[PDB]
DNA sequence: GCCATGGCTAGTA
DNA sequence: GCCATGGCTAGTA
């Protein structure tokens, strides 16, 4: 499989994924059929342009905490977005955000 | 080509 | 560890 196709089968899954569950890079790369994919859905999240309509704020790191994402720290948004939905996170000592994964995990 | 740089993470320590 | 992108340079031609 190509790149470009990869990317439209992540998106496809992501945009799956139900109103306020979630789900991690690992999963959904396995989901699509290529486990050792997880960075790359990371980067498929990350080319989106905001006006998208694909759920990325959906998908967060196996650690259920946001993901670092260092580069443009407004991800802040994620967490917004995330609330708005009804899931529930809070911060951490050395910062972060999280949530209880078996909870709101989607298990499909 | 070799190398660093990422929204990573299963299995060690 | 895994793996794509993309910016360097030995060193072929």
């Amino acid at each position: 499989m190509r790149m470009d196709e990869f990317y439209t089968k992540v998106y496809d899954a992501v945009c799956e994924i139900p109103y306020g569950k979630v789900s991690t890079y690992g999963e959904i790369a396995r989901y699509v059929g290529m486990p050792s994919y997880a960075r790359q859905v990371g980067q498929a999240m990350k080319h989106l342009h905001p006006e998208t309509h694909v759920p990325w704020h959906r998908v967060i790191n196996s650690r259920g905490t946001i993901s670092k994402r260092d580069i443009s720290a407004g991800e802040q948004r994620q967490k917004d977005r995330l609330e708005e939905e009804g899931v529930e996170i809070y911060q951490t000592s050395l910062g972060e955000y999280k949530l209880n994964l078996p909870e709101y995990m989607w298990k499909p």
